């Protein structure tokens, strides 16, 4: 595809999705058997391996909505994928949740016009797939992780010169900023796939320190994959 | 309150919310004991009663967001309510939702201004309080119901010229059109208190004949409420 | 039709609109002769009865635009109604306005999005019949009421977390906060079909205490019908 | 004022608004005794005379809501000024208003912004004061006048490229369309002071030649004014 | 045209635009020969002589978006008008910015509905035809004139209620307030023409007077057009 | 910075900022002396080196307004960074324009909500700096370049289900479709820095074949920049 090098075939049906592609190399050099790289367009790295059994793949994103949307486009339409598992970082936006958190997104708000210009004079709430939240839900249970499933903020803005309506969404219980929810959860309904975003909480908005909890939240990911 | 003339104390801390207030009194007369009517301001009644030895509340809303978010407001900041339930009806707009269906709504889309007034700039998508939907969800699938769960439309006009966007709305995935769901998740999240909206598909878009469907459906959101 | 359970004929060309079912009960025992009543729906009464040698109606809406939306629709294009009253109470958001003023609503603003959505990019003003509004001027002064005609708001929250805009309305002249004018405007602009509101003024924003004022109000609404 | 030379008290308290100042020159010419001509600035013309022992003015305003707003906000808040009534042309968007009708504008629809960044999140309906409206028709009605009282489009733009949303609004009971309305009727509101538009119907969108209904026009404005 | 009078080939293929026609008489008289003035309707005068052997016109637009776009509509489409330069004045919204100064707009912001109805969802950001804004930068730096090339908000009201909004885009480099940027530059693009806004700075926003300034600035508008 | 890990002072004051990290890579290698790698978080390469004896940096940003925002955000905030020269690629929208041609952007047109956001009810016109704009146009001019200045879009979806807005766009004069100049132009803006953004166009909307061209490019940011 425009943005993805890999032939026909390379790319599994079910496919972790961090932002980080360095983050891709990681999970498939420390979780996957039988690995090649498919991909290094733009330095965008995509791995294919085996987990317990089964071909999965891993792809960088990159950050927002725009490059999070290329990516799951093409994966969709170019390459056959089914389930989609973004695996991410997130800013806690309440107190009640804290650092090293697992969070199931249910749904997420945005400062995006991207469904806006869509469904015209519409809120659009993108939604998981409830069957893989489900899926991860459990396993992060029986594993033993602080799991919260809720509600988070896809942002188009990391620095933000005011914080009152991040701090207001707060009030209305949305979880934590991250950004690409959004357009993963839309696209995947758009064409009728499977998607779920699974996030560890890295700080508070008001690698190796959070290493142990990201690798049982991969793991998890990886299970809801499979 | 301005719209009910119940007593402090007389609501219970669970409630039931359908649209039709004579949905509300067939409620209390076929599931509750012990039965008072605490509310008949613009006929919109309210019952109390007990059901498998908690006090449980049932109350019409009305149709739309504006009725609902009176009485939402109501039970919550002057009765003191904590789990809210709307049981209702929808409209499928997917062939693969069927009549009698019953849709746990994860999230609502709208075409309601109210969250765009709160929140300008930002798409709010309203959730529902995972632990309740997880209760309902089990004890749907162990009553042996057809329960989907996903999304649903929140809309203010029953009648549209155009059925463009809802059919568009469709083929993302939305599952059927009600009109409650939106306000009553967002103000459940605005005051830190627990919703769901559990509907039987009476139709597709594009009482008697579904009253055991319907029955057994109350039975799940008493349940998810006990 | 799919809100009112009437037979085609029983529904006169001439009906007022209260919010409160029970109102429309009052109406229809305390105004009018040969009475029945043609609808229990959702326990949203409407009756037919004669009223000095004319047949009218009496039909309740339900709060907010959506609400009122269904039935007047369905009046329209379902019972051929061509005359259509609102009834209402409403809330004084300026100091000159007082308790038990009757507003004849020229005009109405709104926090709606029902007309953003059918006219993109455009502020519909949604105005009154101005016979209907004539007819009820003259009738309100002759009766001795203090009549003021003016702008309202057509509000979806009742209950708003600020003030601050509907207190600039009030700075702009805009006189007093119901929920359903708007909606009653378009729609009878869209069908072309006649409609007035006519409210009482029941409080300040910043039924027995008003039974006589309402009942003049009743009749003048009733005299602009007939 | 910035655009208005006149010294204070120069202007009368009652003044008529032709977007033409030509047609003010024409106006004060043909109408009023004891005339001079207060401003010249960008030729827009204002005059000062008497008709009927009563000290009445006449200001050309230019085309659209950016101009009309600057002259209305000097003749309110540098002038005192108190009663405004536009006498304009409008184009006919229903086949039922005919050329040389008389429009009494009760309220306008927009598609300018100037509402809604005064007003975000709101439709607001701008107004006439009906004292003002009632003394017209009643003044048109017994000059034998064809009088119509509804709704108007206040347009930015003359050119459009696609007429579907002016057909619509059409369709809805908009009148005409003219181009300075909505802001006449807000300013006036927002200042406590009284306005009416008067609009004769000079073509359909789907001088001389109107000359002597436009003259029947003036006069019935000039005595809403005395 | 409906608005300019003239006869086919009356008006040359370059224009200047100043807002007051009385400045088009003044252009006209003080560097133009061999003149005709071709409209005199609604005082909007406009001329056509020559400079430097070069047939030239100039036409008053009147102030704000929907006066000018009347008649650059108009010159475009009904007399083939290629290369439009308006030449104005403007209030600065910075302090590095000063009075005599002349402004250069490359492009402009605006508070005008205009291109988000014709652009739904998007900012349209109206562009300078960069060959016209080459010479006259060029010519006005060989005149020893302060030139700034940069950002202009194109507002609607003239009179702001409040101006933090204008403050911030000060903050972003929006270097003055005008009435008709925006206009000029999106219709001459739409029709493939070539247009320019060269301004006068007249004032802060926190004739005889700058008249040896504006001669300079009109002579090299008349050069970027011959 | 949170995604940079440089430390103070090793990033240069004037900045190229490709949107493939490769190909920072490649201009720094290829272009520069003297070569250090700052950067390899999220494999986001930035290096800086010497170019004619001046020290420079390349920084890749990423796909999207909101991931460029971070860099940009990043590089004037926390390191100093006062000229920033986006050097990216772009589809054209427009027969006119061909492929190999190179674009100076002056202003960006977007479907982004990052503006509307920060300035409410405004069209906000992100625009060049002129100083940066004259020189790169001066040097490609030299260098014997088809250069073309005017306007782009910056987008947020590259796959988007209908293209009838960007055609439209094209009819008027937009020249090609990007990704992040909205975002670079206006917060250099905000921080009142110098852009300016340099586009090879690479295909129509309806790297080895275009280095040589893509070379001369770099030659002349670079030049615009020293
Ligand atoms: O506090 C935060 N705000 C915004 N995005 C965040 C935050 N924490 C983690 N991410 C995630 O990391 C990248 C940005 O650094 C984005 O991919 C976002 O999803
Ligand atoms: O097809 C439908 N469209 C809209 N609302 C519906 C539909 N089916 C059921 N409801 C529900 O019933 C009332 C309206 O009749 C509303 O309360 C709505 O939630
Ligand atoms: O102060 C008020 N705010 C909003 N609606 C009001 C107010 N006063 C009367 N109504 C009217 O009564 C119902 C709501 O109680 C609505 O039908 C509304 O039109
Ligand atoms: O058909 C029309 N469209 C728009 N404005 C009109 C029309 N007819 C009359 N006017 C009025 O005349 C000026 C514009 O020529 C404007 O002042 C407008 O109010
Ligand atoms: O400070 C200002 N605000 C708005 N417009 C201005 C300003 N200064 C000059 N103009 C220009 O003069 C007319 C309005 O008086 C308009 O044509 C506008 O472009
Ligand atoms: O046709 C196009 N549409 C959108 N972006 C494009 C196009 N051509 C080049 N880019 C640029 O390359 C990346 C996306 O592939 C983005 O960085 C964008 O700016």
């Amino acid at each position: 595809s425009v943005h993805i090098e890999a032939k026909q075939g390379e790319i599994a049906e079910s496919i972790l999705l961090p932002g980080d592609p360095l983050r891709a190399k990681y999970i498939a050099e420390t979780f996957l058997e039988d690995v090649t790289c498919y991909n290094n367009v733009r330095g965008m790295l995509g791995f294919t391996g085996t987990y317990k059994g089964k071909r999965v793949s891993v792809q960088g994103t990159g950050m927002g909505v725009p490059s999070i949307s290329i990516y799951v486009n093409e994966l969709i339409q170019s390459y056959g994928v089914k389930n989609l598992i973004r695996v991410g970082t997130c800013g806690a936006i309440q107190k009640d949740v804290k650092v090293r958190d697992v969070i199931i997104a249910m749904t997420a708000c945005t400062d995006s016009n991207m469904n806006r210009l869509t469904f015209p004079g519409f809120d659009f709430a993108p939604a998981a797939n409830f069957d893989l939240l489900k899926k991860a839900y459990d396993a992060g249970t029986e594993k033993g992780l602080h799991v919260r499933v809720g509600n988070v903020l896809t942002a188009d803005v990391f620095y933000r010169e005011s914080m009152d309506m991040v701090k207001k969404l707060g009030d209305y219980g949305v979880l934590a900023v991250e950004m690409e929810t959004t357009a993963l959860y839309t696209l995947a309904a758009k064409y009728g796939v499977n998607a779920l975003s699974v996030l560890t909480v890295s700080d508070h908005i008001f690698s190796e320190e959070r290493q142990t909890t990201f690798n049982e939240m991969i793991e998890i990911a990886l299970d809801a994959a499979i």
